[PDB]
């Protein structure tokens, strides 16, 4: 509290405040623990001469560094009051002293345009061409190396700029870490003025203006970018700077002037040298609209410049378009190469439609919305939350050409429903359906890292799950999710069309969603053709939020084999083989409940099979599960051929002449120590 | 050569033109690309000449390219009068609109075409017309704009002044997203030209309390373009609101604070403004705003911070935390700060820092913007966004002066995750976790090379593991596309090789010591056959290489204790096992002429107890055959009430089989391998 009301007074201004508390003994070297930042540090960047002299009359140390390394002696060079700097100078060992990124007071001086400062540290022993030393991570990458120069012709500080070259002796061409020199600097500065008066300066010192800077750009391309004619005439006054320089993409300075629509910076160009073979330039002044550059362009034909395509897509569905699209020519949106045409477009939508893109170079479908949407916001947030969600289509990114909100995401070959279609005719018609469980299983993963997520998605439907090439299967369309803390129990509409889509899959998309949404719960459950759907349902209508990664436990999610498996397992316990009637097994196979289709299975098993399996079989379950261990374990010898031929595959045996069966045996079972003898899920 | 001879009309030369008007080729043939004819086309470059010479010969003027454009909408853009004036007897309507909204009158006024306006206008041209576009573009509140907004937009000081006084155009008219022209001039690059369109516009009485892009209102637009004159000039309208907010929820006064622009924020505090809009002391005092603090200071920031954010990261929760605390300026959509407490770790560039992205948690590995090999990085990594175990790329930003890559945040290390996890098996009993692990960097690099990628670099640095286990493969910076290179693969497959004995060795050797090590002292270095067997399939992949990896997933080493005993058990249950018929197909594979295995004479190496009860009928043979059976004999009887002496000898019977005999399940892989007994083996 004592510093505290120190460091809160200094920052008030009250001097005398100040003084009482030196006096009762307060440390002038305290530092707060985040930043570093001392009462003297505080009392210089604010200026207010007063406070500095007072609190290094009490042993306030003028080379005290806070987080960046910088001292109060630094922080002047930004203040830019000289008699902070006189106050401070006879405590200071170094006045070349660097925080921890390089920077000295008259870099500071530089960078702030403060003349008067930078004349003080001048005669002082201030280097004028330190450049910055970095720590060893900066280096690494290239970064630092940076010089009072080049930190004033960036800031557009003409009057430094003027100063340093003349009167101090800077080196015009000195260089930074990256290979940059202070006309690259000057270039970027925002202000025409500035900028032009820095680079007279510059060029006439001798800066070199074959130089690299951001992109691999030169000096010519940044004067061209900029639209900037003046700026051009400058660099083309030199006679050894390179015209038919390319920066990072094979861009030229004269393709920029084409490109950008620029008349006499085109022409001015090729009066110099630029060559005319940097690509079709006359197609370029052409779409433009550009009618006088035109005529320029073809009275300096060197025959008829050509163009080779490399470029091959991933989709198949989607190639042909994407090949044209990716040959013409379009605008950029960032990172977005778009066309709003038929030929490109994927799907319609609420607003704006799904239209195939280029996302740096990589193919992308693009979901558009009004910049200003809520349903836009809502597709962002919940995409950007969900990129771990390997069953949620992948997220590229976002851009706007300010009235237009463009999402890009991976592009897919199809829509669920589509899938089933091209898909209908591959099965026959009894076949087990492995195919399904792996789309819905793909389905519950997804939806329940959605929901650990905090999203829920509202609109579960066919059209807004996708297959890729691969046969995967992947969410989409989030535009009316929500966060569900919001309302908790809007997750059951997640979980109600999840069990629509069950049916929905199950019936091998026979069945129109539409259809299954006009219908009632009890109308649902009967339209599934078996118990396992059944029972699926309708644990995704009445649930218990974790409940969706243990629903893929379900028998539904069980194999054929797997069932089977179950069942000869279970048939193998000693206290069914024994038919133990004081064993924990029968006691939990013992039910209260309703009619089951085993109840006396005896009578609808086959004679002839009945009579060979009792070389005293009951219609108890335990018995009925001890036929199918015996069974499972003989037919295939010698001795059983006929039976065998009766049966046809045995796991489809039981499970058609007894339904209920496997659904039966999981309930019973489920949360006991024989849930041990389920495949493992 | 009849329809593609019309480039003439490229070469402009009319004595082709009309040469080649009556040898054959239509006069409306337009180029199937586009939609552009020889009319569209000469309109287009300015040839009075050429227009004559094909209006002489039918061509329609009312014809439409692609969006939808008649060569007279083109003549707007040309802006020649004469061409105009030759186009429009043969014309329904002036007001002739291609397929995005654009009359000739607004083409005229996009490009500044003065005398073409003033020739619309009098022949009964449209200046209130907002633009009708199609139904795609409305849905999503584009369009709607009138040649005003294009006039205000290009700037032209001209057109404007013309339009508002001349031509009776609304001031206040909107497009579909609800701005007026002064938006679209406040947006405008020439600082002179915004100017002199603010004032035209202000003072016919354009809305000065529109909402642009962003939820901006112009004032707001002036604030982030610097230019005190065009605040000035808002300041002057006494209707305005000072405290209008965009959708980040700044004001005006917020962002000149925060611009380091005193004149401007002093101003707008003159005029009204709230003080309490944000800590505004703050930062103009972290702007070292020495003047700024005073004045705000002089009047402050009393009255005002918010507070919920919470990471998913455990390990790097707190440093996250402080890092959403801290003030930091955006490197476009990424928060970063360059600082001890930050840093995950050290690479041979840059290092890897935490960051945000989009307010989502990141590692950001940097490198500078020349480096080849920080383009090779974002390249695979671009070309590996459907590869689920690679690690997540969010996407790259720059400096300027440096590149940043930024990817998912994982916990540990594959080296730390082995490290912390190594306490965690009884050292008697099945590693699961080696497994998932390895099967993970199969698909991984499986996917990889699919996406025409080698990594060649993988070591346990590079594979990171996450909250939930999942393991991920990370560090492309050293990575090639193998087109060029096929066998380098190879290499690739060898650092598998080396991988699996590291993992399943749970890291107790180096993987330095597994580097310097030849191909026979690593397979040496095996505890079981399996793993034998699975390395040696890693070192020596085969020249037609192609997805060896894929099918390796098969391999028995990917198959649990239980799958292992529960394929010797069923094997054993095969029919001629049981019969013990020498003559069928399974013991001809099994077991065929006339024994260096540790399954001869396994009969006398099994307990005698075990042994003696388990005749109870020829009693077991030293075949491969009666040992099968005898697993398939045991498996079934094991927990019978009668047998409880038996179970506690023998314990878990796979763990049993297995350890009594290590390469019996290898051998059994080896003979049903490309069989039709393939089908006792587990399902993948
Ligand atoms: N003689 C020839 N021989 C062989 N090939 C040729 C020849 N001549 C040209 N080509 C080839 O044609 C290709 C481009 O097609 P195009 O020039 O025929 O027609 C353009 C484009 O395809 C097509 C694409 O539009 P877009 O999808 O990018 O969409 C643009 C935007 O989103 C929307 C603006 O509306 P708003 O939101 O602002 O209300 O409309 C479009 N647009 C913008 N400014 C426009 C304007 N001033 N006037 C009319 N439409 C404008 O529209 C034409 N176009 C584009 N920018 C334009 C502009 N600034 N002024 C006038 N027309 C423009 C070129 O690539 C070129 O290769
Ligand atoms: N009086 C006070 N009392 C208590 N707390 C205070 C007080 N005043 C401010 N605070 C709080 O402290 C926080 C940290 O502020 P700070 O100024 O100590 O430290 C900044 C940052 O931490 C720290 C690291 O910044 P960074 O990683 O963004 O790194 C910037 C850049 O990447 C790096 C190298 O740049 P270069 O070599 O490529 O050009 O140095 C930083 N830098 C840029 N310009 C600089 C300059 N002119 N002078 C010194 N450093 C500069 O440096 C301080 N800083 C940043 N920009 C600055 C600039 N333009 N001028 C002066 N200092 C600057 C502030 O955010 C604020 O909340
Ligand atoms: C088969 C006939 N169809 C009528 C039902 C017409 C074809 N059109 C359709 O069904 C259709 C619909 C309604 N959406 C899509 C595609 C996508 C979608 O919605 N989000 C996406 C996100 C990413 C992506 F890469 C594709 C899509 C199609 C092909
Ligand atoms: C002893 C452990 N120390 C703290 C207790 C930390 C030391 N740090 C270390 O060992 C270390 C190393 C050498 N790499 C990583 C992490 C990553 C890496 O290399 N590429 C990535 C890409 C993405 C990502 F999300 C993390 C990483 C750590 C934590």
């Amino acid at each position: 509290s004592l510093e505290e009301m120190l460091t809160q007074a200094v920052q008030e201004a009250d001097i005398e405040q100040v003084r009482q508390l030196l006096e009762r003994g307060a440390d002038a070297n305290f530092q707060e623990e985040e930043w570093g930042w001392s009462p003297l540090h505080s009392a210089v960047q604010m200026d207010s001469e007063d406070l500095v002299a007072l609190l290094l009359k009490h042993g306030a140390d003028p080379c005290l560094r806070k987080r960046n390394g910088a001292t109060p002696f630094i922080i002047a060079g930004i203040t830019g009051n000289v008699r902070l700097l006189q106050l401070l100078l006879p405590n200071v060992e170094d006045v070349n002293e660097c925080d921890v990124n390089g920077f000295t007071a008259f870099m500071e001086a530089a960078v702030y345009g403060r003349v008067e400062a930078l004349r003080f540290l001048y005669e002082n022993g201030a280097d004028v061409n330190m450049h910055r030393k970095t720590k060893q991570d900066q280096e690494r990458i290239r970064k630092g190396g940076a010089t009072a120069l080049m930190d004033a012709a960036e800031k557009g500080h003409v009057g430094v700029v003027t100063i340093l070259l003349h009167a101090m002796k800077a080196e015009v061409d000195a260089r930074d870490n990256m290979g940059r020199n202070a006309l690259v600097y000057a270039l970027l500065n925002p202000d025409d003025g500035k900028a032009k008066a820095i680079t007279r300066l510059l060029l006439d010192h001798g800066a070199d203006v074959n130089v690299r800077g951001e992109g691999s750009k030169t000096p010519l391309i940044l004067a061209v970018e900029r639209k900037n004619l003046d700026l051009v005439q400058m660099l083309l006054e030199q006679e050894q700077i390179e015209v038919n320089d390319t920066d990072r993409e094979g861009k030229t300075a004269l393709l920029l002037a084409v490109e950008l629509r620029l008349e006499e910076i085109a022409k001015l160009l090729c009066h110099r040298g630029a060559s005319t073979n940097c690509g079709d330039l006359v197609a370029i002044a052409r779409r433009n609209y550009d009618s006088d550059l035109v005529k320029f362009l073809r009275l300096h034909k060197a025959g008829d410049f050509r163009p080779a395509e490399n470029w091959k897509p991933q989709s198949s569905r989607w190639g042909e378009a994407l090949k044209h699209l990716h040959r013409i020519w379009r605008p950029m949106i960032g990172k977005l190469k778009i066309f709003i045409d038929e030929e490109y477009k994927i799907a319609d939508t609420a607003e704006g439609g799904i239209y195939l893109g280029l996302y740096e170079d990589q193919e992308v479908a693009v979901k558009r919305f009004s910049e200003g949407s809520t349903r836009g916001q809502q597709e962002v947030s919940c995409l950007q939350s969900s990129r771990a969600n390997d069953n949620v289509v992948t997220f590229y990114g976002s851009e706007s050409d300010g009235s237009c909100l463009h999402v890009c995401l991976a592009l897919c070959e199809y829509t669920l429903q589509e899938h089933l279609a091209n898909h209908r005719g591959d099965a026959v018609p009894n076949e087990e359906d492995e195919s399904a469980r792996n789309i819905l299983s793909s389905l519950f993963k997804a939806i329940g890292e959605l929901h650990r997520s905090g999203y829920s998605h509202q609109d579960l439907q066919p059209q807004n799950i996708l297959i890729d090439s691969k046969n995967g299967t992947f969410l989409a369309d989030f535009d009316k999710s929500i966060k569900w803390a919001e309302d908790p129990q809007k997750i059951k509409r997640d979980l109600e069309a999840l069990g629509l889509l069950v049916l929905y899959v199950v019936k091998k998309g026979d069945i129109s969603f539409e259809t299954l949404k006009n219908q009632s719960f009890e109308e649902v459950i009967q339209g599934s053709p078996d118990e396992e759907t059944r029972d699926l349902i309708h644990h995704l209508f009445h649930p218990g939020e974790d409940r969706l990664s243990s629903l893929l436990a379900h028998p539904f999610f069980w194999s054929w084999e797997s069932r089977y498996r179950t069942l000869r397992d279970v048939g193998n316990e000693s206290d069914i083989k024994t038919r133990n009637q004081n064993s924990r097994i029968l006691q939990l196979l013992q039910p209260s409940e309703l009619s089951t289709s085993f109840a006396q299975w005896t009578t609808k098993i086959d004679s002839f099979v009945m009579e060979e399996m009792n070389a005293l079989y009951q219609d108890t379950l335990g018995d009925l599960l001890k036929f199918i261990r015996n069974l499972g374990e003989h037919i295939n010898e010698q001795k059983n051929k006929k039976m065998k031929s009766i049966i046809g595959e045995p796991s489809q045996y039981f499970q058609e002449k007894f339904p209920d069966l496997v659904m039966y045996v999981y309930t019973k079972l489920q949360n006991t120590e024989y849930m041990k003898h389920f495949p493992k899920t």
